[PDB]
């Protein structure tokens, strides 16, 4: 029920990527949850190259109001 | 994991109950989900007592960071 839907819109465009500090994270929708993960694209893929996993994670929210 | 404890914290701190504007909302721990409803226990009881539901609802909230 879409007013929990702009609650995760609200969370999602508050935190910046954990690394870079600016950009927006990575995410993807896997079945009913919302995967925010710590940082942007760029970052994970040079955290990759550069070999940190010191920032990766991520947090998973409730894409529905009722559960 | 802990960080997604404290953005539950957060998001709940900064959500009024949507009647009287000024208590925190009731809320129960279900499972593993956290339920924040619209208003704190006394307008709740108070809108039965009027015959309003109008500002009846909740919104529930995974406790863990992975799905
Ligand atoms: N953009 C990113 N920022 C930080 N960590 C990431 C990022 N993308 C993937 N990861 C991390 O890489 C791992 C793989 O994630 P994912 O592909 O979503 O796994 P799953 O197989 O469960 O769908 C996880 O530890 C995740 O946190
Ligand atoms: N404090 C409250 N504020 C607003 N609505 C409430 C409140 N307490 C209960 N409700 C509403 O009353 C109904 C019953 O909720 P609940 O007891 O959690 O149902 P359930 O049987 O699924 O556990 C729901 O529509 C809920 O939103
Ligand atoms: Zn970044
Ligand atoms: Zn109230």
């Amino acid at each position: 029920d879409d007013k929990k839907t702009n609650w995760l819109k609200r969370i999602y465009r508050v935190r910046p990527c954990v690394k870079c500090k600016v950009a927006p994270r990575n995410w993807k929708v896997k079945n009913k949850h919302l995967r925010i993960y710590n940082m942007c694209k760029t970052c994970f893929n040079n955290s990759i190259d550069i070999g940190d996993d010191t920032y990766h994670g991520h947090d998973d929210w409730l894409m529905y109001a009722d559960s």
